[PDB]
């Protein structure tokens, strides 16, 4: 099957630390994407449609999305790319 979800991607983990501490003190993960992603999925509030757990998005990146629930954030994940930040949309 497939999920949606959003996520917020950054060079190096010291970026995902401070997300870490902005998702406590109050701001959106929707619009803290705005602020501190770096793929092109910024603007549109970190989402990235539906796909599945094969690696659509990163191998690391699919098996943390898939250990969420709808409306559950995820702790920051390596891959290629950078360090990564998820939270599930819909199911």
């Amino acid at each position: 099957g497939k999920i949606r979800a959003s996520h917020i991607l950054v060079a190096d983990k010291k970026t995902a630390e401070e997300v870490e501490k902005k998702l406590k003190k109050g701001e959106k993960f929707e619009d803290l994407a705005k602020e501190y992603s770096t793929d092109s999925s910024a603007s549109k509030g970190g989402d990235l449609g539906w796909f599945a757990k094969e690696g659509q998005m990163d191998e690391t990146f699919s098996k943390a999305a898939f250990k969420l629930k709808t409306g559950e954030v995820s702790d920051p994940v390596k891959t290629q790319y950078g360090y990564h930040i998820i939270k599930k949309t819909e199911e």
